[PDB]
RNA sequence: UAAUAGCGCCGCAAUUCAUGCUGCUUGCAGCCUCUGAAUUUUGUUAAAUGAGGGUUAGUUUGACUGUAUAAAUACAGUCUUGCUUUCUGACCCUGGUAGCUGCUCACCCUGAUGCUGCUGUCAAUAGACAGGAUAGGUGCGCUCCCAGCAAUAAGGGCGCGGACUGCUGUAGUGGCUACUGAAUCACCCCCGAUCAAGGGGGAACCCUAAAUGGGUUGAAAGGAGAAGUCA
DNA sequence: TGACTTCTCAACCTCCTA
DNA sequence: TAGGAGGTTG
């Protein structure tokens, strides 16, 4: 699932019970970890499982295999406390403040209640977590848990400037992974299938082999509980999903000169829809890309200025290429869902170090026509000036702005040369060619 | 006095187009009013970027429901919370005190993606005082260029000693800590809190005759953690 | 440090209390 | 009976 968001908010609670989680994990979470990956570091993720069973009595219950499960996403990649994460929609149970605020009561703590303190921009999502388990309850365990919306969550810490508190200096800030197909009924309907499929496959693979008596037919009884709760769906609201027009494409072309390209063109006839340039992408929000590009450059320059030796180089960053990659990438997939397009054709990144190489030739090539010392000058001069743009974080962006709005995406081959809106458009006519394959 | 020239950007123009407008013949014809695209040609008495370091639980971008709704949107109602970010404003500063620490210099030459560059007065010393972000140059910036330095790029020349070193003063230039000075804001003012909490008062614009009558008194975006690799 | 890459995204079934 | 906390497992 690539349309699962991550949501935040704030805890808040007394000195004293702010006290009792910092103690909690500070003096007994982290510890475990460093102990359990310097016990995994010598060792000749199932056996982990019994590896901590024998550390649960040398130093909270549901931490410890929080601890085991963050040990394992470490091993599998081949003053803070380490976040707390409960990999569970029912570790967190939610309640509503006397003075009307949510609040969370954690399995492992029994006294700890957080009030939480969120933006009115996602407000939404804590009032649907509400409302999932008071649904839970009033149905008395009769709704299967894939589809409360909260996947799972991790509690973190973070600094502060007063510099004179243990904890007061740190504020709680928890994150919630929710999925956002999961909000709608017709996503959750999507949902409820791919879940109920998966839940076949796994049962007829583990059916072909032979487990214990008792575990292996509780995981059966779990999963027929599942399949037969999942049928009966919860209060939401209904939005009609997307269509999609599989003939309309929209393909975007990368560049250097110009950032993004895009041209909305059908497939079955041949008739360019729409070309979009990048100043009509971002519109009035077109002096952040070039204030972006003069301090990419100012940073480049500070970065090869200290490469001998200097302090940090986050002097002067900031998160404007995020902020213009996430522009870029919503009024792209809103171009596309004007149209009806059925699906946002992007070129491959790994073809991005050459496309750019290309461009720059091409550039020199139309200014100096076959002065070659004036064409290694001027490449020399537009590199300095205009710096390649951040091809990774646009791709990605633009994933997650499509799957969250149901555009299907598809990978196409870039042409070498041509002008923009025309490297565009090849790109997308290639892109459904292939796809008829 | 100097910034010639070059590159990127920003607009102003012209031509050509359409991603534009018209017209139905719905893919054609014309046109450039809008919206843009592509060049080249310019930087005004004009336009748009761009303007050193900081300051808000800042405002807006929100959810559901019912519609008119294909949908946009708009209306109505209810609810709304304060997280992480990017702009635009407005405001404050151009720091002090102590310490601790890194770098670089016998002396010359060439001169780096090297450093410095605001105004005014006093001096015309090298520094204070007052202001202050319009801050060396071009409309704006730049590793470009200009003036000075340049030991703190690199390389070369090159004296006295000891056997790679000294010719070195806080001298220049950086970093770290602790305390500390101002703004602690989003129409303005006052009080009040910061693991919470808002309240009061005032001004102006539209509706409204007028009414504590209502509003308005800048907007945007969010998927987060962890690990590894490359540069 | 930047850039890239990988991965992460339960859940009903038990027992226990108030 | 309805929460609170523990279990397990490919």
């Amino acid at each position: 699932n690539a349309s699962q968001i991550t949501i935040q908010a704030r805890l808040i609670s007394f000195e004293s019970n702010r006290q009792q989680l910092w103690k909690l994990m500070a003096d007994l979470n982290t510890p475990l970890i460093n102990e359990l990956l310097c016990q995994l570091g010598q060792h000749p993720s199932t056996v982990v499982s019994q590896l901590c069973q024998p550390l649960k009595t040398d130093p909270p219950s549901r931490l410890y295999m929080s601890a085991i499960h963050i040990v394992d996403y470490i091993y599998k990649s081949w003053s803070l406390p380490f976040p707390l994460v409960f990999e569970t929609n029912e570790d967190m149970v939610w309640s509503k403040n006397q003075k009307g605020r949510l609040c969370v009561h954690f399995n492992g703590l029994s006294d700890l209640i957080f009030e939480v303190y969120c933006g009115n921009r996602q407000l939404h999502w804590f009032q649907r977590f509400l409302e999932d388990q008071q649904t839970k309850r009033k149905s008395k365990n009769q709704h299967s848990s894939g589809l409360f919306t909260l996947r799972n969550g991790h509690l973190v810490w973070l600094e502060g400037e007063g510099k004179g508190e243990p904890w007061n200096l740190h504020h709680l800030t928890l994150y919630c992974c929710v999925d956002n197909r999961l909000w709608t009924e017709e996503g959750t309907e999507i949902v409820r299938q791919e879940k109920a499929d998966e839940i076949t496959k796994f049962i007829t693979n583990m059916k072909k082999k032979s487990d214990l008596s008792d575990t292996q037919q509780a995981l059966i009884q779990r999963k027929q509980s599942t399949l037969t709760r999942i049928n009966n769906s919860f209060e939401r609201p209904s939005q009609p999903l997307y269509q999609g027009q599989s003939h309309i494409l929209v393909g975007v072309s990368l560049g250097l000169e110009k950032p993004a390209t895009v041209a909305v063109v059908d497939a079955i006839a041949n008739k360019v829809l729409a070309y979009r340039s990048i100043k009509q992408l971002l519109g009035d929000n077109y002096e952040l890309l070039n204030r972006q590009r003069r301090q990419q450059q100012y940073l480049s320059h500070e970065r090869h200025k200290a490469q001998k030796n200097f302090s940090p180089n986050q002097f002067g960053a900031s998160e404007l290429g995020q902020h213009i990659d996430r522009l870029l990438a919503k009024a792209i997939v809103a171009l596309a869902r004007t149209y009806k397009a059925g699906s946002i054709v992007l070129p491959k990144l790994g073809d991005m170090r050459e496309v750019v190489q290309s461009e720059i030739q091409a550039i020199a090539e139309q200014k100096f026509p076959g002065y070659i010392e004036g064409q290694q000058k001027y490449a020399k001069q537009y590199r300095v000036n205009v710096h390649r743009w951040s091809y990774g974080r646009l791709i990605q962006s633009i994933q997650s702005k499509a799957a969250q709005t149901g555009i299907v995406i598809e990978e196409g081959k870039q042409p070498i040369r041509g002008s923009p809106h025309d490297k565009a458009k090849e790109l997308a006519l290639s892109a459904y060619n292939l796809r008829l394959t």
